[PDB]
């Protein structure tokens, strides 16, 4: 169940993959498997963790990190207006 795992990062953020299972105590095989398979769509990010053995894996931190309102009110309504 791949919401189990995104809905869980949701919550927290910062794990590495097979702690990530720990957390949903699911199926870490496959729980590892989604986090790839969902972070090809954006929708979810991993850390190289050089510092561990397992990399890490959370949503994509947030959100408003992005389109934050299409930051479409930063340039003056048409200049004069």
């Amino acid at each position: 169940m791949k919401n189990e795992i995104l809905e869980f990062l949701n919550r927290h953020n910062g794990g590495k993959t097979a702690e990530i299972a720990e957390a949903l105590a699911v199926t870490d095989y496959q729980a590892r498997y989604y986090l790839l398979l969902l972070e090809k769509a954006g929708m979810v990010q991993r850390s190289p963790l050089r510092r561990g053995m397992a990399t890490y894996w959370f949503l994509k931190g947030e959100k408003q990190a992005g389109q934050s309102c299409s930051s479409t009110t930063l340039e003056h309504h048409h200049h004069h207006h």
